[PDB]
Formats: structure tokens, C-alpha cells, sequence
């Protein structure tokens, strides 16, 4: 909500309280999406100021606080920055900011990022271009400098963080997208390129000195309709354990899929129907084993702009003997949301 | 403090600073309270909308920031979520809510919960309905659906929580509370039941299969005057630590009374008087032994509604030779405080 | 900003989010700051209430949240509670206030506290009176019980704080400072001393049970100039590490000297050129050593209120033979700033 607007300044503070709970049977952990309270609150500020009428800064801070832990010892689980960042926005030039932000890969697999609950299984986090990371300076433009309306394109220079762990760390490596939007109708394709640290290197999984990702999106997005569609791949970078051995590293390669059609009614109600499938191959020991594979069935009632409600159910198609531990029960989650 | 309130939307952003110092003697260890710098800060959001004229959504989230940490290691001591939950208000129906919050045995407990610092002593956290939980699914109604004014009742529903103690854990239970309040006085029933996790079970003090806890409460709150009293009982559910041995586990019975006066004086000052005890019964090894017992003084000193101080002092009955190792030293608090 | 003001209260609600990178050569180690990502975002609070007309209640909260760590495991690191007390402010009688807050020596060390990333490198936190600590009662008077025009005096009494680490604790301990500002000239003196922990007389570097701070201050702040100069010493209070030995202590006496000089043009340009040097002396082992040495050059740019740039350059003077191993390559930092 925009708590503050004086003398060049707009400032807007946001937050969500999410009441959820996963229905999966079992133990949760032969499970899509596991099981039990599931409860967050979200909260961030968003700023924006007008240096003069060609010239704006801003910048941004985003947290989740988990609602899901005891007041004691594990308090602190899951709680984390999602986003800080800040940058300046210039005429028909162009917008530059650096901090924790989207990678470009994600400008791409957003596309199919829609449903209630789940989806956007592909976009992992602190994992080098297709979702949230550390250390991005980002150089974005927008109707090919203010010649070519619809046509935007951004360049991201991404720099080594290396941390404790294999799976949070990452060398420096660059990436850019090319998008083209017209009459609801819009095509994208990004791409990028990284070193990866030695404790990379040493996982067992996964062989190689580079880490790639791609993917390309269509969409059509008008009265009331939202299909889109991804296709994507990336070699040595998508995470990936073993829980047979216990073994961990990265996938030599995936091939990624994800569709997905939503409708929205004028009443309030959103049904979404979407598809999704990602599988690893060439991968030492196992071979080809799919990671995710599933049908999702859900809807959303948005009471306003503040009120929701949804259910989101996933009908597994992940099988009981899949050679990497991955599991394949079903998993339906329900929830009730307020946001400012 | 209301800091938005537009287009049916109204946000609460709210808060405290609180400078506190308790002085025990000794090593603070053989004292009620503690002794030393026990500052902290709060801050929460409480947001609702109108959805309709008969149709209320809204959220709720609150934190705690301890104010008595160093800026190195020890710096989340004791931070956390204290409440997270959402839910919608319908007309005469009732009102439904999911979430982290306060649990159906504590609608009684409050009426005593009220000293400037101490007391609410049978009330703790993660402890299946008398305090802060998570996971509850809340059912209020008010005034009988509109029938009758003033009788009000709530049915909740606790789902399992198994987390890696057994003191923050707990099976599927149920609770409920009837209350009426007429003219200043208001007397009210709470009732839960719960299952015991495995962790639980294994605990070296305590055993069955059920918890329970109930607590009967009666108020007189008008013409500046506050008095009231709780009387409760529970098996199986209050946590009880032996020193001597190191043991832990739950209390088979306990028996608490806790009995509270005020009055508000019209330039600022609310003098406090109160009496708490709690004894456990059939102990493995000990017997009959009190946890809870005192006296209370104190005093707070209203300037506004913004800024107050207050000294709470607890004269502590339990005794020298008590059997668990409960303290039996007194303990001061000075406090003073800004809130918004 | 001040989002709030109704009925005797306003609030402010202020934070920033600081995109921030060093750039240092090797490895980091033997460098001044360090090398990479070091964003990082900020947010707190600020009240005030007119009690009366000679009478004001206020308080302070402030937290920082790191922007470099992944959103797992490593999610917390460096995240802390800078500030947080509440207070009374009384006529021209004085402020009273209690909590979190800046130690009494810092009245004259933040004379020389400004540069636009680094400097400031003899006011750490957690150590006595040179900056935030916690449990503090301090006591300040303006203009001499409103006699004397710019003539102030502080009295601070600090508490005890055993903690877990040698670095991190402190025994009680009382300090105070002068002051007195005239046509943009002001001079200061604070000084204090404090009992030291039994765990803090075990380290192994240093000796005594007393320990002690000083500083002294001199500035020129007016027609856009600003020249600054401090001086100090310290008996048995700042923390050093042997990295050799990897051993720890206090310095038995250290002789501090800063020196600042600024200049802000109207455009938006402020450059600073400023000087630094720490040594300690009687080292357990080793004798007269420098902790800090070195020449700073950098320049800020202000676009407004809200929004700045800055690039912070030290030449470090530090040598490559160093006794306790203090690192002697220079540091760069570039950083972009949003405020409110």
C-alpha cells in the first residue's frame, strides 16, 4: 500500500499473511509437495523517487517470515531477504541496478510462473540465472531505446559468490534476454553463461567447467485469457540429489517443459489447468530420470484486491520406481490469503 | 498506529521499544524472573477489508525482536513470529481463521493475564491450547447468531505439529470455550484435548496418550475496577524440567489458581495486587510439588497512550528445599515503554 | 519518513536499500575491507509524544538485514538489532533513556565518523563506550539546564553483560562527555571505564580488571566545509587477534588519531580526503604494533535526499611484515544508495 507520496518521494509498503496446509499422504516425503501448516508472512518496501523528469531512482527490500515454527530453538527456519536492491532509471536509455534480484533467465520462465501454489519447478533459487541470486548488476531497455515500441532486451553481469555449499555458490558469468510483445501476444528468449567453483567441481554429480541455462516463452494474455508455454535447457546447473546413496551435484543436462491456461472469470474465480516435465540426462550412474513430471488442477476466488482463496492439486505422473528417490504421491494444498 | 485506510482497505502498522532490567539476587538462577537487561522491540501488522457490507476479510502478523544480544553470534536470541494468520468475518455467521495464534484454553486465561510484567504463568507457548500455537483452525461466533447478546462460544482445531523436541510438539486435538458477559462481569469454560507425538511419549516425566487442559474464569471489569480469578486443571500437558536430575518431561496433574485486583486511577496509575499457584501432582519420584507460587506488587503509570513505566514486583513463596529445582529468590522489573 | 502524526504522536518510518560491492586484489584476506558482494538493506523505527508541553516520551528501534547471503542455511549471517531503547525528555531539565544505544565516547569519536563507506575503525560495537551497546542508562543535559547556549554534558551508566565470548561482554562501568559548539567550532571530551569480565581476563592478550576509553574532538562544520580531528587512547579494551597464533585479547594501551576533511558542493559532489592510524602498544609478545594506518580518498554524489552514489578508495599503509597480521592491500568500494 502507498503509505507515503511527498516532494519527489512515493514510498510503498507491502506485506502478505498466508494461512496454508498440504494434503499429501503418507509421511510427505514420497510426496510432490509434502504435508501440515505451511503458514508465511511476506513483508517489503518498495521506493521510487523523481530526481528530475528524466531521472528516477529506486530501490527495493522483500522478506518471508515463516509462520510454520515453534517459539523456540528452530524460530528462525526458513526465514530469509528475497530481494534489496537499488538502481537509477533513465528517459529512453534505460534502467541499471545492482543486489539481489531476478536473474535473466527467470525474464523467460515467469511466463509459466502462474499457478496458486505450485509450479515453476525449473526456476531455483541462488542457482546462477533462473530465479533469485546474489550480486547482479542488470542493464535493462525498453522499446529499443524508445525507437521500436514492445521490443525490450536486458544484459546481467553475474558475479562469484562463493559460499559454504555447492548448491548456493556460483562463479561470475553473464546473460541477456530479447523479448518482443504486440496485441497481447508475446515471444522471449534468454540465456546465460557461468564459472563454477571448485566445490562445484568436487560434487559428486556433474561434470564440466561451465554452467548454461536457457529456456524460450510464447504467451497470449487478453480478454480474461492467460496460455503460455516454456521449453527450456541448461547443462551442469540444475540441482540434483540422489536419496538412494545420498549423493548430490548437478544434472549434465535437462530438457524442460511447462504449459499452462488459465481463464479468468469476471465474478472472481480463476480455474487453472498446466502441465509440466523436467528430465535429467546423462547422468553418472542412472542415466535418463525425470526430475518432475505431473498435472495440476487448481483455482483461485479472489474475493478483491486483498482477499483470496485457493486450492491448488497436484496429480503426480513422477512413478514409485524413479532411480533418483524422487517421489510420486499427489499433493493438494489450500489456502487463504490477505495482502496490503 | 492506522497509517492506511483507502478504497475499503484499512492497515494497522503497530509497535513497541521497551527498555526492561530485572534485579534478582545471586546469579539470577534461584529467582523467579531472571536478572540483567531484558529489553526488546515488537512490531506487526493488522490489515482488514470490506469486502461487502456483510463480508470482512483481514491478517494479522506480529514479531519479536529481543533488545539484549550482542551484534556478533548470539544475535537472534529469543527473535520470532509470535502470531501469522488470515481469515474472513461473515455477517451474524461467525468468523473463520488459519493460522499461528492463540489457542482456545486461553479465552479463560487472559482474564488473569494482566499484571504490568509477571504473571499468566500457566499460560506458555507451543503448549497445545493455553498460548500461541501453530497450525490452529479458529470458529468464533458472537452473541449467538445474533440471538443472544453477549453469549459467545468457539470450537478450534489443533493439527499435528511433530518438531524435534518434545517440549514444542503435538498430535490432532480439539477445544472450545462458551463465555457470557453481562453488565462488567463475564464468566467463561474452555476445554481441549490433544494427542501426544511419539517424542512425547518417550519423555522420562509424564505418561498416557492425551493431553488435556481446561480453566474456568471470572471477571469484574467496570467503574475503573479490575478483579478476577482463573481456576484450571490439566493432565499430561505442562512441562516441568527436574535441576537436580536434568530430567524433563510433562506434569501427570496440576492444579492452578490465579487471582488478580487493579484499579484505574483517573491521573495515570494502576496499582496491581495478584496471587499465583501451581503445584503438580503424582511426579514420577517426587509427588506433590509446587511450581508456581507468589505474591505480586506492582504499579503502572500511564502519560498517554503512547508512553507508560512500570516496576512489578514478585514475592516469591516457593521454598529453598522445593524438589524440582524451582527457584525461590524475588525478582523486580523496571520497565519503560513506547508503543504506536 | 514520517508517516504518522495524529494526536500528540508521530512516527517515522525510515530505511534504506544500499547495492554495495569492494573490490580488493587477492584473495580479500590481507586487504583493508575485504572483496565482493556486501549489499545490504536497513529499517526502523522512530517515535515521539507530547505528553505535555514541557513534556516528550520518544523511542528507537533500528535492525539491519544482510543483502550477500543465499536464502539457505547461511541466511541470518550478520543480521542484528542495532538500536533499541525508549526515553523521556523533560524541559530544560534533560533526557533519560534506557536500552540499546550508542555508548557515551562515541559524542566525540563520531567527529571523525564520516566517511562514505570506510573510516570510523576505532568505534566497534559491543566494546564498552566507543559505540552501540547493550544495557545502557544514559542521562544528557542541552545549553546547561538551559543556561549556558551550546554547552552540553552527558552522564552514561552501563551494566554488565556476561555473554558467551571474551570479545562480546562486559562488566559495569560509567563514562560521561563535555561538550561545546560555537559559530561552527566544537569540542569534546568523553571518557570511561568499566569492570572486564573473568572470561575476558582469561584471554590470553592483555592484562588488568579495569578497562578504559578516551577521546578528545575538534571540528569546523559551516560554509559547506567540514575539518574534524580526534584523538584518543585506551587501556585494555579494543579487541585484537594474533592471525599467526590465532590468539585473542584486548591491547594493553592503543593510541588512536583520525583526521577528516570534506567539502560539499552545491551541485551534488562532496569529496573526502581523510587520514587514520591505530597502534598498540605493550602487545603481549610482540610490543608496538599498528592495527590500522592508511589514506583514504572518495567522493559522494548526492542526487537528492533520497538518492546518492559513492566510490571510497583506501591506501593502506599497513605493512607487509606486520606482527599480528593485519592485512596491508588497499580496498575499493562502489556503492548505490535509496533512502527514505
Amino acid at each position: 500500500a502507498e503509505i507515503y507520496n511527498k516532494d519527489g518521494n512515493k514510498v510503498d509498503l507491502y506485506g502478505k499473511a498466508k494461512g496454508l496446509h498440504y494434503f499429501s499422504k503418507g509421511n510427505g516425503e514420497n510426496s510432490y509437495g509434502g504435508n501440515g501448516d505451511m503458514t508465511y508472512a511476506r513483508l517489503g518496501f518498495k521506493g521510487e523517487t523523481q530526481i528530475n523528469s528524466d531521472l528516477t531512482g529506486y530501490g527495493q527490500w522483500e522478506y518471508n517470515f515463516q509462520g510454520n515454527n515453534s517459539e523456540g530453538a528452530d524460530a528462525q527456519t526458513g526465514n530469509k531477504t528475497r530481494l534489496a536492491f537499488a538502481g537509477l532509471k533513465y528517459a529512453d536509455v534505460g534502467s541499471f541496478d545492482y543486489g539481489r534480484n531476478y536473474g535473466v533467465v527467470y525474464d523467460a520462465l515467469g511466463y509459466t510462473d502462474m499457478l496458486p501454489e505450485f509450479g515453476g519447478d525449473t526456476a531455483y533459487s541462488d542457482d546462477f540465472f533462473v530465479k533469485r541470486v546474489g550480486g547482479v548488476a542488470t542493464y535493462r531497455n525498453s522499446n529499443f531505446f524508445g525507437l521500436v515500441d514492445g521490443l525490450n532486451f536486458a544484459v546481467q553481469y553475474l558475479g562469484k559468490n562463493e559460499r559454504d555449499t555447492a548448491r548456493r555458490s556460483n562463479g561470475d558469468g553473464v546473460g541477456g534476454s530479447i523479448s518482443y510483445e504486440y496485441e497481447g501476444f508475446g515471444i522471449v528468449g534468454a540465456y546465460g553463461a557461468a564459472d563454477r567453483t571448485n566445490l562445484q567441481e568436487a560434487q559428486p554429480l556433474g561434470n564440466g567447467k561451465k554452467a548454461e541455462q536457457w529456456a524460450t516463452g510464447l504467451k497470449y494474455d487478453a480478454n480474461n485469457i492467460y496460455l503460455a508455454a516454456n521449453y527450456g535447457e541448461t547443462r551442469n546447473a540444475t540441482p540434483i540429489t540422489n536419496k538412494f546413496t545420498n549423493t548430490s551435484g548437478f544434472a549434465n543436462k535437462t530438457q524442460d517443459v511447462l504449459l499452462v491456461a488459465q481463464y479468468q472469470f469476471d465474478f472472481g474465480l480463476r480455474p487453472s489447468i498446466a502441465y509440466t516435465k523436467s528430465k535429467a540426462k546423462d547422468v553418472e550412474g542412472i542415466g535418463d530420470v525425470d526430475l518432475v513430471n505431473y498435472f495440476e488442477v487448481g483455482a483461485t476466488y479472489y474475493f478483491n484486491k486483498n482477499m483470496s482463496t485457493y486450492v491448488d492439486y497436484i496429480i503426480n505422473q513422477i512413478d514409485s520406481d524413479n532411480k533418483l528417490g524422487v517421489g510420486s504421491d499427489d499433493t493438494v494444498a489450500v489456502g487463504i490469503v490477505y495482502q496490503f
